[PDB]
């Protein structure tokens, strides 16, 4: 089991990615309680990165399945594919 | 052995952990040489994010051990258990 | 195959490095099409940060190769070898 982890803004809010038997998923934290986010994409490997535009959160999370990686982007509406390719 | 780095301020200060061994290690860099961080936690993988409040650096370091992660807090004194829970 | 993701500025300026078959490259995005970048380095596990002094990215790569992890530096022409030992 394999993680990544962001965070932004003041309170922060937190992100963990965590990839387990082929599946990644994401538990959220916004100053409260941890909940279970809305990623769920395939993989065996996670990274992530974040930035804020003002208080917008932009996310990139890089799913590895096998030999292949794709982007995933989180721009405030929804989890799309992202351009990135690898080698 | 895998590692996580994070990294926060003008110097800047760095920290790279590192599990290897079912341990978690810390390794230290705030300007001058490198040197063995305070944190040791079980775990096979390892993923950290940090903010700022201020001067005052706010760590979380995600400590996988099999099929269990656990959060880790820094806040200015002393490594303490955080409220993450996984699936 | 492990992936490392960082990201910086407001474009934002996007850095994955990739380890696979005990090579980690790195693939970048600069605000248009993503391409291979400069860095080339032995390892099996990736990690990354990175900081900006105004405008200029400073960037600290963390490769490891077997019980071995190096530091491989960026701060604006090249890549060099980095101060860092583990334990
Ligand atoms: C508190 C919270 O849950 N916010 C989530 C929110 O997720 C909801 C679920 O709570 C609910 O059960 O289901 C609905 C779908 O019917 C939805 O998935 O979704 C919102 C809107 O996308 C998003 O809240 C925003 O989060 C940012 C954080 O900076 C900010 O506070 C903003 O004002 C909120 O509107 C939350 O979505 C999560 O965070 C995202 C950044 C991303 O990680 C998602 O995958 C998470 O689900
Ligand atoms: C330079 C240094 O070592 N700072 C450490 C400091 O660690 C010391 C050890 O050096 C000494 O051998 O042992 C004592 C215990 O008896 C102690 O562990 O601990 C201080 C206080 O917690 C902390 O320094 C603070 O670091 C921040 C960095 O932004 C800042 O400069 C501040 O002014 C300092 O007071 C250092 O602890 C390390 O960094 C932490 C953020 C965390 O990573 C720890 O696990 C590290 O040991
Ligand atoms: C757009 C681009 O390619 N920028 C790279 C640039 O890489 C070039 C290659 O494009 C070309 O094919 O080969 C030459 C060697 O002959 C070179 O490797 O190299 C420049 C200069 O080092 C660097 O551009 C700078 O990038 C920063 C990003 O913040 C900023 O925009 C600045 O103004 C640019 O001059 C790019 O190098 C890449 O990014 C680095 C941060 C690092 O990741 C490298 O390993 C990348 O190759
Ligand atoms: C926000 C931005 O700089 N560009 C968006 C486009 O690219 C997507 O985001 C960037 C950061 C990088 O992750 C790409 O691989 C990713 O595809 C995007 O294609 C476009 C879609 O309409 O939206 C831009 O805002
Ligand atoms: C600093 C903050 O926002 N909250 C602290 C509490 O939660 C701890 O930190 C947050 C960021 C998150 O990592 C939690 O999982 C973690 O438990 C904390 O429980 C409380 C304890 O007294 O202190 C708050 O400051
Ligand atoms: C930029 C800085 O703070 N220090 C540089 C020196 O150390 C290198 O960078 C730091 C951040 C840390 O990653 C070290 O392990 C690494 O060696 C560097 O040795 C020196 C070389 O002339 O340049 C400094 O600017």
């Amino acid at each position: 089991m394999q993680t990544a982890a962001i965070s932004w803004g003041t309170t922060p809010s937190i992100r963990v990615y965590t990839a387990n038997g082929n599946k990644i998923t994401e538990r959220c934290y916004d100053g409260s309680n941890w909940y279970t986010g809305a990623f769920n994409q395939a993989g065996d490997n996670v990274s992530a990165t974040c930035w804020l535009s003002g208080s917008a959160v932009h996310i990139r999370v890089y799913a590895t399945s096998g030999g292949s990686t794709t982007e995933w982007c989180w721009d405030g509406d929804g989890w799309t594919r992202g351009a990135y390719t690898g080698l």
